[PDB]
């Protein structure tokens, strides 16, 4: 996250880290008692690397009574997805047990209503990703609060062109940001997940290129077929 600030422990409770061999990956959010959401580039060459989500953190690094870290029984990655587009970026996670539950661990609830957010709507996008342009990884939790940018700005030659369709959003990136390792994270909106941090690489904080988000709602029935 850039030109955000850390997040209060545990005030996101639906807050996922994804990782990878033991090291934060991207973000995730617990949609249901078993299951995370995230960005199927994620997985992209995780080849058969141990894919696991730790649930109830702040600090990637430090104990804390609500942290447990699960395995994944199945990574369900939608079937539509490419490596070289950024549509349908969209990746369930079955932990291995149902999380337990508790004030530092919850699932969100998320949009089924597939009606778009209005522009300019204040909304939460959490993650680990760097926060500088050296790279610089934090330990804990950051957040940053983005208003929505309307579909048809974002869709200007100058900013996304023409990339954005009616499945996906966008959220200004004027200084504030999504950045690398915030891939896959939420987008909440009035207390409901609405977005999924796209996890193609883009420049991070600059006005001209908008942050790209997956919209839950136009996924609404493939998120419950794989959960069937
Ligand atoms: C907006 N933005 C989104 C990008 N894509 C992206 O993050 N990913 C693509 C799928 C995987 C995920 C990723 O690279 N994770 C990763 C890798 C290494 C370390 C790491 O930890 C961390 F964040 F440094 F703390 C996280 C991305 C990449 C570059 C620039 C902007 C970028």
């Amino acid at each position: 996250i850039l030109g955000g600030r850390e997040a209060e422990a545990h005030a996101r409770p639906y807050m996922a880290s994804v990782q990878l061999n033991g090291a934060h990956l991207c973000g995730g959010v617990l949609v249901a008692e078993q299951w995370v959401l995230s960005a199927a580039h994620c997985l992209e060459d995780a080849a058969d690397g141990k894919v696991q989500v730790l649930l109830g953190a702040h600090s990637l690094s430090q104990p804390e009574p609500s942290k447990r870290l699960y395995d994944v029984l199945r990574a369900v990655p939608h079937p539509d997805s490419q490596p070289d587009t950024i549509d349908h970026d969209l990746l369930l996670l079955q932990l291995s047990e149902k999380a337990t539950l508790g004030p530092a661990v919850r699932p969100l609830p998320w949009q089924r209503v597939d009606r778009d957010v209005a522009p300019g709507t204040l909304c939460d996008v959490a993650g680990w990703g760097i926060v500088n342009h050296a790279g610089r990884r934090p330990d804990s939790l950051q957040h940053v609060l983005l208003p929505v940018l309307d579909r048809a700005t974002c869709n200007r030659r100058t900013h996304h062109d023409g990339a954005i369709t009616e499945r996906l959003m966008c959220a200004e990136s004027n200084r504030r940001d999504s950045c690398k390792g915030d891939s896959g994270g939420p987008l909440v909106c009035g207390g409901v997940l609405e977005g999924v941090v796209t996890s193609g690489s883009r420049v991070c904080g600059n006005r001209k290129k908008p942050g790209i988000y997956t919209r839950v709602a136009s996924y609404a029935a493939w998120i419950d077929s794989v959960l069937a």
